[PDB]
C-alpha cells in the first residue's frame, strides 16, 4: 500500500541505476513510480511493454512510470547544456510534482517519500513544500560523496588556483593527491560545470533525511560511519545484483579457457586518444593474450574521430580476439574466461567488477573514475594501475600495457589479486542476500518511511 515517487535525472547512467532502486523497493510490497522527462522516458517505454501508466508487477509490488515535459524538441541540442537544462528541468519539474501528488492523494493512492538524483535537488525542495519525506540516491561510492561533502564545507584546503597541487586528507580515507579527487572538483579541469551540478545537492541536503548509496558496509565501513554525524547514508548495493540477457559475447566466451580473457571497457561516455588505442592494440597483440574489446562508437556531437586499430591487427589476432561495439557486461564479468578487466574505473564498473571477483586494470580518465582508481589499486587490493587520468596527458606505451597484461594473467601477483577480488565477490553477494547488511539497510528505510507518516 505504500507508494513512493522516484525522480530521475534524463541520462542513461542515471535511470538505470534508479530503475535498479525501484526494482529492489518494489519487490518488498510497494508501490513504486519512476518520473523523469518524456524525452528520456520514452526509452523506457519501448524497451519494455509499458506505452501508458499500466502496472507492471514486480515481486511483492508494482512499477508504473510517468513522464513529464521539458517544453524542449525531441532532439533539442538544448540539453546538452547544463547550465541551461538544469534549472529548465528545475523550472519544468516545480510545476509538475504538485499537480500530482495532489492527484495521487485524490485517487486514493498518496505518495509516502521522495527519492531524487542530485542532479535534481529542487525534488528535496518540493517534497519539504508538500510536507512529504524525501531521500537522495547516489551512485557513487561513499568516499567519493565525502569528497564532494568536506569540498562543499571546506573542511580541508582542496585544491585551488594558486595552490593546485596540495594533498586532501579526509577522515576514514587514505591521503589522495591532486589528481586524486574527484577531477570535477579541481580548479584546471574542463567539467567543472558537472561538479557544480553536483554540489547543488550539497546545498539542499538537510531536506533529504537520508541518501542511498550504491555500494555495501563491508567495502566502505569505516567511511560510511564517519559521515554519520553529517548525512545519514543507508547502503543499498550492489543495486545490479540481484538478491535471488545473453549475446555472442558469452558463445564467444564460452569457447575459451577459464580466466584467460581480458574484458576491455571504458563505459558509456570515455573517450580514450587514438595513439593511446595503438598502444592498447600493440600490447594485447604481443602479449598473446585473448581479449574482449568493446569500442563503443562515441555519440554524434562531439567532433570525436572514430578509433582505427593497427593496419592488420584485427588479422594477426586470431580467433583469440573479439571486437564489439556492446555486451551485457555483469554477464560478461561473471564468466568464468575472464581473467581481468581494464576499465575506466567507472563507479558502476567498479562495483560491478568487486561483485564479480574480477581483477582490474585501472585506467581512469576524468570525474570519480581516479578517486575509483585509487581505492581500486591501493585500498582493494584488486587492481593494476595503468595511468593516472586525462588530466595526465599521458599515453601508456604497449611495453607498459604488455607488462600489466602478464602481470595480472600469470605470475605471483595475479593469483594475489584474484584471492582479494573472490573475497570481494563473498562480501558484495551477502550484502544483498536475504539478511545482508544492504538488504537489512532497504528493509530500514521502508520501515522509516512507514514510521513518518504518522
Ligand atoms: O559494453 C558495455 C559497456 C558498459 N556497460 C555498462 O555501462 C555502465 C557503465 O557505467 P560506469 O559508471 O562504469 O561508467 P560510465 O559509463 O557511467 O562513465 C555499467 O553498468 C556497465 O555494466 C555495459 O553493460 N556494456
Amino acid at each position: 500500500p505504500i507508494h513512493l515517487f522516484l525522480v530521475c535525472f534524463p541520462a542513461q547512467g542515471h535511470i538505470n541505476p534508479m530503475l535498479r532502486l525501484a526494482k529492489r523497493l518494489a519487490a518488498k510490497g510497494l508501490l513504486i513510480t519512476f518520473s523523469t522527462t518524456e524525452h528520456a522516458g520514452k526509452d523506457i517505454r519501448q524497451a519494455n511493454n509499458i506505452i501508458d501508466d499500466q502496472l507492471t508487477p514486480v515481486g511483492n509490488g508494482f512499477i508504473r512510470f510517468e513522464f513529464f515535459e521539458d517544453d524542449c524538441i525531441e532532439d533539442d541540442p538544448k540539453r546538452r547544456d547544463l547550465d541551461f537544462y538544469v534549472p529548465q528541468l528545475e523550472l519544468k519539474g516545480k510545476e509538475f510534482l504538485p499537480e500530482t501528488i495532489k492527484r495521487h492523494e485524490k485517487e486514493g493512492r498518496p505518495v509516502f517519500c521522495f527519492v531524487n538524483n542530485p542532479f535534481i535537488p529542487w525534488v528535496c525542495d518540493v517534497a519539504e513544500d508538500l510536507g512529504i519525506p524525501c531521500a537522495t540516491l547516489w551512485i557513487q561510492s561513499c568516499a567519493v560523496f565525502s569528497c564532494y561533502y568536506h569540498y562543499f564545507h571546506k573542511t580541508v584546503p582542496f585544491p585551488s588556483e594558486l595552490d593546485p597541487s596540495v594533498d586532501v586528507q579526509l577522515p576514514n580515507l587514505p591521503l589522495l593527491e591532486y589528481d586524486e579527487i574527484p577531477s570535477f572538483l579541481h580548479p584546471s579541469s574542463p567539467y567543472k560545470i558537472l561538479g557544480t551540478a553536483i554540489l547543488g545537492q550539497f546545498k539542499n541536503l538537510s531536506k533529504s533525511f537520508c541518501v542511498l548509496a550504491d555500494t555495501f558496509d563491508e567495502l566502505e565501513h569505516e567511511i560510511i560511519e564517519g559521515m554519520s554525524k553529517f548525512c545519514k547514508v543507508k547502503t543499498v548495493g550492489p543495486l545490479f545484483k540481484n538478491p535471488k540477457k545473453a549475446d555472442d559475447c558469452l558463445d564467444w566466451l564460452d569457447s575459451k579457457s577459464p580466466g584467460s580473457v581480458v574484458y576491455i571497457s571504458f563505459g558509456t561516455i570515455a573517450y580514450i586518444k587514438q595513439e593511446q588505442v595503438e598502444e592498447i592494440a600493440y600490447g594485447l597483440l604481443n602479449s598473446g593474450v585473448s581479449f574482449l574489446w568493446v569500442m563503443k562508437p562515441p555519440d554524434v556531437a562531439f567532433g570525436y574521430d572514430l578509433h582505427v586499430l593497427p593496419d592488420g591487427f584485427m588479422e594477426k589476432i586470431g580467433t583469440r580476439g573479439k571486437i564489439v561495439q556492446w555486451c551485457p557486461q555483469e554477464q560478461v564479468l561473471a564468466h568464468p574466461s575472464v581473467a581481468c578487466f581494464l576499465t575506466h574505473c567507472g563507479w558502476n564498473s567498479t562495483v560491478e567488477a568487486l561483485t564479480s571477483g574480477v581483477p582490474v586494470l585501472a585506467y581512469p580518465q576524468w570525474g570519480d573514475q581516479v578517486t575509483n582508481a585509487k581505492f581500486l589499486v591501493d585500498v582493494y587490493g584488486v587492481g593494476v594501475r595503468l595511468c593516472r587520468g586525462e588530466a595526465e596527458n599521458k599515453v601508456i606505451p604497449r611495453d607498459v600495457i604488455g607488462k600489466a597484461l602478464v602481470e595480472a594473467t600469470v605470475g605471483k601477483r595475479a593469483v594475489e589479486l584474484k584471492e582479494n577480488a573472490t573475497r570481494w565477490k563473498k562480501a558484495a553477494e551477502e550484502a544483498v542476500a536475504e539478511g545482508g547488511s544492504s538488504d537489512r539497510n532497504i528493509q530500514d528505510f521502508v520501515e522509516e518511511i512507514r514510521k513518518r507518516s504518522g
